[PDB]
């Protein structure tokens, strides 16, 4: 029972609409730019077509353009020449489409597209997610258990060394952020970069998005069509689900930070 | 905090669950992407035959130049123009929100190197802070929600029957009124402004309160005329349905508490 008055809450409220303001006007200075190249590519590439191709014809160009976007809307790749009986949909895939629609992380990669896909995925959703958060809340008990007690016998070899109190909480909390960091972030960052074309800095995008739970879907492990290992969906779905717990607890040592920051 | 055994008992229904899922998922929605499957095939074909001219190289260059640019974001079903942007500053704002929110539409994404790292910093320093208001809006609204608890609680009228039927009846009631005030009511706007599936505008918006955040449907996405204010409209009813959603999620989770006290 916080209770917080309702002048602090709405004070968090201006802060938050300050935040979102000032990220508006960044991201727009940062995407015009970017955005401009892209029409201007576009623009060029149509123009030297139908420049090119005296046969083809703007309005079938546009049918042909929008037929693409709805089979891109759709999920089949329109690109070469798609295999129905395999790649597509996979017992893996699936899986791992169930597994974030529970996780919340939502990559909109592949959809339902379906009247009874759709009302499915409403009453799966709502009824997976409670699940997965006593589950995620359990998880995440055993790991800092099991993390701590780890700590607390190394810490206790070391204890005789160098003794500070100031030092023992710091030490203890740079060593779990970094080493929970570097294996849950930094070793599948660098799978990722030699299994698939992404670069480093993608890679390390895309982690910190599935961790965050945002989900953008602009990188999404397995959505090239490329070959893969037989379990490749089930270990990339195991590695979130043991990653997540460690992101909230760092997600409550940034609040923590916040809250501080407050006096 | 629970045992070790009870994690693995609930990893293993969630599995199960998982598995069923996407079994009934897949059965589900095979033959729609054969029919799609087949429409964009002879679509292809029907396009080679009908120009002689244009080969299949060139096709698929095109088409290539088309993924991409939906993977840029920007669209190319028609001519565009440069006053008008994706990232506009409603629009930027709306995202900004987004990736506070982790909800992760993913329609509009950073799309650049520079861009991507202010995504992860804003993205880890503005989530606690969400979350911090998220919480103190859902403490303020679970403490009016008790006060009125507390005053229909009395009971001297007749036909007065147990606590335990008063109780899920304020439940049920309450539960009813947000879904009715925030699950059908913009479902409503919505299809009336975009002219969307009476089923694809709850689809919507239980994804968006529930923050998964698909992208298949996004509030700004179609390229038609839109109010001034309508993405911060928009993003405020996210934020009161998920505020509200969460205090009722929190009155339920206590009182859970209290009933696993309680025999
Ligand atoms: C309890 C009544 C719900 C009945 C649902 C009937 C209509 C369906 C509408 C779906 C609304 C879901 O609303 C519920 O909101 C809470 C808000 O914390 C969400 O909870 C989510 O919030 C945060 C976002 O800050 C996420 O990072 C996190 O993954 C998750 O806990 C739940 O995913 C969802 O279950
Ligand atoms: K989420
Ligand atoms: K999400
Ligand atoms: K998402």
């Amino acid at each position: 029972t916080t209770v917080m008055k309702w002048k602090t809450v709405l004070a968090i409220f201006l802060l938050v609409v300050l935040y979102l303001i000032i990220g508006a006007t960044v991201f727009k200075a940062l995407e015009q730019p970017e955005e401009g190249l892209q029409k201007y590519r576009i623009i060029q590439e149509k123009i030297d077509f139908l420049s090119m191709h005296t046969c083809v014809q703007t309005s079938e160009l546009e049918d042909l353009v929008k037929q693409v976007v709805l089979a891109i809307r759709a999920g089949v790749n329109p690109s070469g020449h798609p295999s129905q009986e395999s790649s597509m949909w996979d017992l893996s895939s699936s899986f791992f489409f169930a597994g974030t629609v529970i996780t919340t992380i939502g990559f909109g990669n592949v959809s339902p597209h379906t009247e009874g896909g759709r009302i499915f995925c409403i009453i799966y959703a709502l009824l997976g997610i409670p699940l997965f958060g006593f589950l995620l809340a359990g998880v995440g008990d055993q790991l800092g258990t099991i993390f701590g007690k780890g700590i607390a016998k190394v810490e206790k070899m070391f204890v005789k060394w160098n003794v500070s109190q100031t030092k023992i909480r710091v030490t203890s909390t740079v060593l779990f952020i970094l080493f929970g960091c570097l294996l849950f972030v930094a070793l599948p960052a660098l799978i990722f970069q030699h299994i698939e074309g992404w670069s480093a800095l993608e890679s390390i995008y895309f982690v910190v998005i599935t961790l965050t739970t945002i989900g953008f879907g602009d990188f999404v492990a397995g959505g090239s069509e490329i070959e893969y290992l037989d379990y490749y969906k089930p270990i990339v779905w195991f590695w979130i689900l043991v990653g997540l717990a460690y992101f909230a607890a760092v997600l409550s040592m940034i609040g923590d930070w916040l809250r501080v920051i407050s006096k």
